[PDB]
């Protein structure tokens, strides 16, 4: 029934490579619709933004603006070239490993982001929601990055343990993924 114990690595030749190909497009699109909605209206000063979050756009959504642009013109269109080869995406987490330091910044601002959307952001995003047909709460999008970095660990652990031919780069692609949220805790100072 609605369980997942008989193991279910997705449906198609490229099972879980499709799970990564799809989360690019899901991630660059879900970043797109974020800048255009919640970030747009706070930077365009067209609604009354509570005195706590107005110049705290960079807290509410952190540095998400830099994520869209860089993925839609790089990570996505670099990944679709690996559609025929999930053996080469270990080379892709590493190709940009140092750029993953941006994820250590993102997470350090995450909790204080939370605080501001709870107490002093208020209900303001609920009205914008309905105007554009957002359907989903604000909190959902801004936390998604951390849901996404778990997914990277999910699929990458799959490849590096099951690739009959694991040419290389895979475990390094892993260690970079793991050192980021680890760093954020150690380097706690935001």
């Amino acid at each position: 029934g609605p369980l997942g114990s008989p193991e279910f690595p997705g449906r198609k030749k490229e099972f879980i490579m499709a799970e990564l190909l799809q989360t690019e497009k899901a991630y660059v699109r879900d970043l797109h619709e974020c800048l255009e909605t919640y970030l747009w209206e706070m930077t365009s000063g067209v609604e009354e933004i509570p005195p706590g979050i107005l110049n705290k756009e960079h807290i509410i959504f952190g540095n998400i603006q830099e994520i869209y642009d860089f993925h839609n013109n790089i990570f996505l269109k670099e990944l679709e070239k690996y559609e025929q080869l999930p053996e080469d995406v270990g080379h892709c987490f590493v190709t940009w490993a140092d750029k993953f330091q941006m994820y250590v910044t993102y997470c350090k601002n995450k909790p204080d982001s939370n605080q501001l959307i709870l107490e002093h952001a208020g209900t303001f995003f609920d009205e914008i929601q309905q105007r554009h047909g957002l359907a989903n709460s604000i909190s959902s999008y801004l936390i998604k990055p951390v849901q996404r970095v778990t997914k990277y660990q999910l699929l990458l652990k799959e490849l590096l343990t099951c690739c009959e031919e694991g040419k290389g780069e895979l475990k390094d692609g892993l260690e970079v993924m793991l050192s980021v949220p680890k760093k954020a805790n150690d380097a706690m100072h935001v």
